[PDB]
């Protein structure tokens, strides 16, 4: 779990599956197979950055494959989030209204939307974000626009649309022209 | 995109990736050279279930590795589903309001769930399915049960509540005691 | 028959995930509930891979996510091969015997390992043949001989020459080839596609 | 250095796909909104390991998650290793000097790949010691002279003698030892974990 245990862990896996002993490793490293030992021993806690750069491009491999996973928040498989538990973040336009999300699942990332601007033009396009999107108009009518900034594609989307945004499209939501606003669920995954 | 084309060359691949040619490939399937070049240029459409287990087997792989991915349905990386081109389903109780779904993402299930029972006595547990999912209590009150259905772990959940259920494991919901309905939005991914 | 098996298997998981009963499963596809429940118990080995297709297409997902994984060939967790059991398949480029590859030991539980002895006939480089690259990586190991290896762009390739005991590792898809050293006949590599 | 700058990259990915600004990000971890537009500057180079874990928490992600792949190494696609250059290590068990490990060719861009000529020095199939199983799957090749191959329960293993030519598949985790054939003082085994 912690960051000091993971890498112990896995520096001594990754570094017999190498077939390096402490001593051939640490003269890889500016250091002693003593401290490599120590590292081993949960002692790599101050490592910076840059050392476990070096650590993982000596063993030939990545920091991921060197630290833990996420970890785990879940009770029996469940984790839940109370509606008064959300923060509250600005646009920069969109307020966001952040679901429960899961280091489990660290991709799952769900919000409520209230989109703001009911005036097409003022769309501010996002460069297309990394995981696939579920989207669900909650309220209202939302004009979205997707693709290319230059040349959209555009729909009108009436209460009760769901519509999927394939990851690292570009894409923009505002509510229809002269609606003043309306309110999306969105599903990052 | 369709079986057969999808099949031929994936068949070709992978019977190359093992070395053997028309002949080889022939002899272990009470064949001759010249059909398995059919199958080859698009001639296996009629070819069983079994035979194609067949085939997988004497290649050393899955049916999956030799048939095309679900395909694409996106325009320009979107699809989109407007609200009463949905279908209605039942319990076995549950109705159910399927959102939109994507062959670029066959995981993504997106429901809207009426609960149209609650007597927490009455809920009917599931097995636990296969994707991870996201819940959002859109109206009323949601009691709801995971884990062993025998000793389960419950909790009551008000409007604009958010939780996640881990894949596999097994679940229930129902709406709050003498409350009549709740509305769930699920997302199964 | 495992295939139907599997098959019936992951037909009902999905179904039911996209919450679709026997009727509704049955009339999308112009079939009775009877028969998809009795796919559902075993009975669809004979459907062709077409109907699989409009299965699939229906259940908005692929065929291969339909059926079962290619099954468990090993003996506690590993299989043998000897010498004498290798396939030997010829390697013919343009009318030319360029390799010969027997083929070593493979398993449906890692279906994209292919590991060979190739023995490799020419040992003229100038007449070197490509590949187009292939989809797995590769790793290689001068087993016999000296090895003129070429790769990349075949107008104009990297080159090198590799000894007895030289090891390569080859990306997917980069395209590659092999002969031995000029003048030296024949030599042999150890390839593993993995 | 290109540690610090895809770490950077990929904050202020993960920042802005939980639709945190650089104040909401700083405040949760007890630091000024500069200091985190430095970190997403290139300057994260620093930060300590468990600094970083408390990142990550925040984030509801994972370290690596937050930092680049390992590199590219490669020549046009292709790495290799003349013999001379091979890394040479020892393999001891008890205080026995058991296997010889000669390190073949590996690449970053395939970390999992680790193969070796193994020199198996004992020949006592009895005194034959198992290693726990390991995370890789595993190709082997019998390179020289005939192997006494056990794997499984080490209590009731399954065996094979294997000659000269000979090729094996061992699963993950699958627990195995190699000596030569009982009397024949040494082997060669080609190992290629992936
Ligand atoms: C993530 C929710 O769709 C909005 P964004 O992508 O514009 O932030
Ligand atoms: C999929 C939606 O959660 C409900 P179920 O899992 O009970 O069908
Ligand atoms: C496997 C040996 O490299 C050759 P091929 O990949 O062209 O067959
Ligand atoms: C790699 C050779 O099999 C042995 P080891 O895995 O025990 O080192
Ligand atoms: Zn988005
Ligand atoms: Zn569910
Ligand atoms: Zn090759
Ligand atoms: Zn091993």
């Amino acid at each position: 779990k912690t960051a000091s245990t993971g890498f112990a862990e896995l520096l001594k896996d990754r570094r017999e599956q190498v077939k390096m002993d402490h001593a051939a490793l640490a003269s890889l490293l500016g250091e002693t197979p003593e401290t490599v030992a120590a590292w081993e021993n949960g002692e790599g806690g101050e490592l910076t950055l840059t050392q476990l750069g070096r650590i993982a491009h000596v063993l030939g491999t990545s920091i991921g494959a060197l630290t833990p996973p996420a970890g785990n928040d879940l009770d029996d498989g469940v984790i839940i989030q109370m509606p008064d538990e959300r923060p509250i973040l600005k646009g920069v336009y969109y307020v966001y209204n952040c679901l429960v999300r899961t280091k489990r699942a660290p991709s799952l990332v769900p919000l409520v939307v209230d989109v703001l601007t009911d005036n097409p033009d003022d769309a501010k396009f996002n460069s297309g974000h990394a995981g696939n999107e579920f989207l669900f108009v909650l309220e209202g009518e939302i004009h979205m626009k997707w693709g290319d900034k230059e040349n959209p594609k555009e729909a009108l989307l009436p209460t009760g649309a769901s519509m999927f945004v394939e990851e690292h499209v570009p894409h923009a939501f505002t509510a229809a022209k002269g609606t003043g606003s309306a309110k999306l669920i969105a599903v990052n995954f």
